[PDB]
């Protein structure tokens, strides 16, 4: 199942390798951008579904879920919201703002604005050197779009990973300075003081071996 | 991706159609045959590691775990074992004991003698009618090989589920009356009772909305 490989438009690279490179204080802030993305996901698929009742079949449940996998270093973040197809990844993430943002930060701006800028996805790269980002729209196949920061990302039909019904996995490869948002109770911190107002479940899987 | 369809060993058949119709009150006895297996097969791959040490880097860990999805009211039984190729799944659980345990059950015997007759897989029947297992050996590809005690299964190539680096994962599809086997307590109560002897972390994923 091959690969394609597409180039970054300039600035999203410019702003990546920033954010990867910053000596930021606050990374936390990364969890509430996904968080949001994942909501306004949520309600898209929920606002579509007012006129296009059947578009909910392939997911009924509306929920956002945060899952750590301790042992690959991984942070995932799933919603059954709207999804992706292949070529609003391609377009969304990597072929097409910006720049203001990264404007405002070098005049002082927090790097807590980003989502104000409709960039807030970029802040993964705080806590993640590499994601992937697996997504299932109602209208296409299951994708995945991987980034390292570098300036070319790639898409790759899915054949995987678990499918899901609709909606999108960010997939968060964290750095080894970062491996704390795998801990339940780190991550129960950061969404009770950034995420206080979602309109949707918020899932934590937690894995504990039994005695 | 296609499936190729095998026709069940008469007498696996005749096993599977009794034990999905007993009204046998002891259900639970499913769960310690099938943390049985998964002991054994992370067994074999530990000996066969002692002078292949390389086997073990597909997947490290040595784990059984326990992952209820209540959405679909399935259980997954998971392990980093040995795993099975095709031709171990087609050979192990269809077409290849047996006939005496069904012997013993006609004249008084207890269903939770299965396991001292090789065949416990079996007893996941008790509390499913549909059963997925999905298996990755280092010999082989990943596969899925389902049943629903008809007089055939079927076997594919996993192209839609995780991978999984080593190993099998019991995927059951409990019947709507043994939905209890979902619950975290119930789980943790059957474990501590008939599982309390074994050598491997046997790890529960729980998944607990936030508030
Ligand atoms: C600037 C890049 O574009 C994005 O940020 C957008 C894409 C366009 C805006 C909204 C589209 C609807 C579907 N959104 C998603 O699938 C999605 C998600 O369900 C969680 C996330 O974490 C991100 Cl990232 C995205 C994707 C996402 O939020
Ligand atoms: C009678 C049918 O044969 C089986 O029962 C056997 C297959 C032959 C014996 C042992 C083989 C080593 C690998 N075992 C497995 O992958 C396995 C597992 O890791 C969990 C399970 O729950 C079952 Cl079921 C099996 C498969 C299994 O235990």
């Amino acid at each position: 199942m091959a690969s394609e490989t597409f180039e970054f438009q300039a600035e999203i690279t410019q702003l990546m390798s920033l954010i990867i490179n910053t000596v930021y204080s606050n990374k936390e802030i990364f969890l509430r951008e996904l968080i949001s993305n994942a909501s306004d996901a949520l309600d898209k698929i929920r606002y579509k579904s007012l006129s296009d009742p059947k578009q909910l079949e392939t997911e009924p449940d509306l929920f956002i879920r945060i899952t750590p996998k301790p042992e690959q270093k991984v942070l995932e973040i799933r919603d059954s919201g709207i999804g992706m197809t292949k070529a609003e990844l391609i377009n969304n993430l990597g072929t097409i703002g910006t720049k203001a943002f990264m404007e405002a930060l070098s005049a002082g701006a927090d790097v807590s604005m980003i989502g104000q800028f409709g960039v807030g996805f970029y802040s993964l790269f705080l806590v993640a050197d590499r994601v992937q980002v697996i997504s299932k729209s109602n209208d296409d196949e299951q994708y995945i779009w991987e980034s390292n920061a570098g300036g070319s990302f790639t898409v790759t039909l899915d054949e995987v990973n678990e499918r899901i019904g609709r909606g999108t996995i960010l997939r968060l490869f964290l750095k080894d300075d970062q491996l704390e948002y795998l801990e339940e109770k780190r991550i129960k911190e950061v969404i009770k003081r950034h995420s206080e107002f979602v309109a949707y479940p918020i899932q934590l899987v937690v894995t504990k071996e039994v005695e």
